[PDB]
């Protein structure tokens, strides 16, 4: 057993649950990689199509976890389970899970996500079996679907969408987007940058695939969107399912001039979902923001929308000397006026404070009933504040259990053109 | 074998081949990474003793371009008789003065490792008494403190023979005010100095009761019962916090002191464990501002700053909190400068260690870094060491963390 306390309550949780992880952290006794974006490469099956023992181990782990789950271990139904996988492996060089497997799977990928201070919600997740999709038109359809149920009005409901899983390597499902919605970033001529700068890469490849932009600081990306492993496809999200927010603050009549917004909903889609072996490579999944992710790093990282600048200017802070802490000063502002807009427009929003207190009591709940809650302290304590939040105090064991949410190469890396 | 670590703003690549010399455990194993845990985890024997002697020896004439040399050989053997006779041996000056600064450099946890090459180092290694230990300190401080104008140093104190006869501070820091709980649960003073404070009252120090005391000296020498010491006041050097803006702030009645200096780590040099070290910088801002200030387990005044502030306390997503504790931040760092106190605020601190981190990784294959300790605790993301990957691993000379003496020492009046 190992244990995390937590210094400010002097709580100490014991955990026995990491004596199931499967994948290397990349750390050693020798060296702890804890900050590395991509510690490791350990994955759980060979590069593409695996041999049958390559597969069938990792299927039978699911199976039997998935079984063991139910309180149904060695049952009629598990053992038949088994020696249907076996047959559809024999036959197929894969498997297909049943629906109750497949939300099993989505869910437990979420609640093993140790970067994600959201989990006290993972068991309230809807997901969407897209696993008959067979075009990029269609897969279109199920990403409106997804966005129109998940904002719901302001009232958002975590989902999750899975397109047909990984076969040859060659007939990869995959939404190039980062995100479901994102802004274009522009490169100016004179040299600096318009609009979101981490999507200016992306925003290039839409226009070289014939995107027109309209060139704006808030243009919304279309979607890019590849089936079968054929070249990707253009498809403008209709606005009125785009939910936006203008950002104003409570205090300061000034900030609506800024002209700024944010939208509504947070939705990752370039990550891999791994079940039982089985990669799916188009997952996108949404949930609500904490304020943060807009407020302190989409506007105030230097290499994005870096408004630290203006709203300073405004504020008449001394700029001249960073001891004066007017970066600090103005990056509170920002968040004030994120979780004000927000809140007043009815947008589920969770600021930081909330957050990590909700996700200490996840910890102490998934302690008490499973053993142990892997977390990653780094990508857990929010960006600014941190110890003034109860998870700086906490301590954390990181390891890696499956089901999964996996980073995976960026398409235009990999994907040969016709 | 080489290790990239990258940065996610500047997309600068480092290649760390410092890493192959670390030696003992970080607590992560292949499965489970424990980063975030804050320790991880009698004397050496002849032949344990030997392999460190050698290493830090080796290290030493390799770094003063000798190595294999007459006099590197002859230090060795040397070394080799000493501690086949007396079982431990003795540091030559130059060797202590390097290794001190070598912990400090290795020092993961440290933002402020750029100055690690300018430190003073004081040998105390001919002490036998806590009278004489609290000589040494007095003598410390008073160089450390340069009237505002504060310097770098560590004294060093003898080391291990049998841990027995252990040197120990029993302060956790030279300077620290009293904490005093009080009958109705309140507490007077620093929260976190509460249990020590209890120690020294029980040894006979004569408690002023207030705020801002500044706590004794408790000095063991040689395995003796500790004995306690009053600074003179005019060494303390003290700074009284007020805000460039909000005049009210002074009213509250804050001040802290100008000298931060570790004194409860274990200095480990070739083996040879140093048990009573103190060291001592400069405060980066947020050390006071953040943690000493607004930790709730500490001086807890964001709820006072916030309510002179006019804020809403009625719900978090105001963020009164984060708003009361920048206002507290610039106060700190407005009144050192003011007083002319060296202090350094946590985007200067951090850029710096940014440089100091690259020209280590040139001119030395890497430098171990802990991130979670070197990101700031407040306003993390728009400091350059946020996006900053770093590779931890434990090099030696290094400073360790030791038990708390009052748990271990046997004690022998009355
Ligand atoms: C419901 C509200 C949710 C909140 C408030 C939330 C919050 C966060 C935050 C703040 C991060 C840090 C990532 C960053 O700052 O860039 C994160 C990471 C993550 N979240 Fe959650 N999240 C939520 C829902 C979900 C859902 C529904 C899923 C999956 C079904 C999920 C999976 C993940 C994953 C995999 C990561 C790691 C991303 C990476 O490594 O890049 N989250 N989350
Ligand atoms: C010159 C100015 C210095 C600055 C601005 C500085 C800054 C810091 C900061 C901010 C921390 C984090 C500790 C905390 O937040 O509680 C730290 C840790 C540390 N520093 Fe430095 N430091 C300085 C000088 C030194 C010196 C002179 C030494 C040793 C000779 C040293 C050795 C250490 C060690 C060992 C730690 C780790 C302490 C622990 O693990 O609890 N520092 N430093
Ligand atoms: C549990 C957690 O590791 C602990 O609160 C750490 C986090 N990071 C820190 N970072 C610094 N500089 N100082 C600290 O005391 C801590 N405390
Ligand atoms: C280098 C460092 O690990 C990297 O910048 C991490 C730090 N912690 C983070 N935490 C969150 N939530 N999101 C991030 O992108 C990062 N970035
Ligand atoms: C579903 C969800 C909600 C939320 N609030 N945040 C996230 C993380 C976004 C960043 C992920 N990384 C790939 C960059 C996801
Ligand atoms: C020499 C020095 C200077 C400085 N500015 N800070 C420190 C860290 C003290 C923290 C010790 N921890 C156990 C809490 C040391
Ligand atoms: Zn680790």
């Amino acid at each position: 057993f190992l244990k995390v306390k937590n210094w400010e309550t002097e709580v100490v949780l014991t955990d026995t649950l990491h004596l199931k992880s499967t994948l290397e952290t990349g750390c050693t006794e020798y060296i702890c990689m804890g900050s590395i974006m991509h510690p490791s490469q350990h994955a759980r099956r060979p590069e593409d199509v695996a041999t049958k023992d390559q597969l069938f181990p990792l299927a039978k782990e699911f199976i039997d976890q998935y079984y063991s789950s139910i309180k149904r271990f060695g049952s009629k139904a598990h053992m038949e389970r088994l020696e249907e996988v076996n047959k559809e492996i024999d036959t197929t060089s894969t498997y297909q899970l049943k629906d109750t497997e497949l939300i099993y799977g989505a869910k437990h990928a979420w609640r093993n996500a140790s970067r994600c201070v959201g989990r006290i919600q993972w068991s309230k997740l809807q997901v969407f079996d897209a696993r008959d999709c067979t075009t990029a038109h269609g897969m279109f359809n199920y990403i409106c679907n997804h966005v129109k149920y998940a904002t719901n009005k302001g009232n958002l409901r975590s989902a999750i969408t899975i397109f047909p899983q990984r076969t040859d390597g060659k007939h990869d499902f995959r939404v190039w987007n980062s995100q479901l919605i994102r802004y274009a970033g522009y490169k100016q001529p004179d040299g600096s940058t318009l609009g979101d700068p981490a999507n200016v890469q992306f925003t290039e490849i839409c226009i070289q695939q014939g995107w027109k932009p309209p060139r704006g600081r808030f243009d919304v990306l279309p979607l890019l969107l590849q089936a079968n492993g054929n070249d990707p496809e253009l498809f403008q999200i209709p606005p009125e399912l785009v939910l936006e927010v203008p950002i104003r603050h409570p205090k300061f009549e000034w900030f609506k001039d800024l002209g700024l917004k944010w939208y509504g909903l947070p939705a990752v889609s370039n990550m891999l979902l791994e079940i039982g072996g089985l990669e799916f490579s188009a997952c996108p999944f949404s949930g609500w923001y904490m304020g943060t992710e807009i407020g302190v790093r989409d506007y105030c990282d230097n290499s994005r929308y870096n408004i630290l600048e203006e709203v300073a200017k405004k504020m008449n802070l001394d700029m001249r000397k960073t001891s004066s802490l007017w970066k600090d000063q103005a990056l509170v502002e920002i968040n004030i006026a994120v979780l004000y807009s927000f809140q007043s427009d009815k947008v589920t929003i969770v600021d930081h404070h909330s957050a990590t207190e909700s996700f200490i009591k996840h910890m102490e709940n998934e302690y008490r009933c499973r053993g142990g809650c892997p977390a990653d302290w780094v990508w857990i304590v929010p960006p600014m504040s941190g110890s003034i939040t109860p998870v700086f105090h906490q301590e954390m064991l990181n390891y890696r259990l499956t089901p999964s949410f996996e980073y995976q190469p960026d398409p235009w890396n990999t994907h040969v053109w016709k």
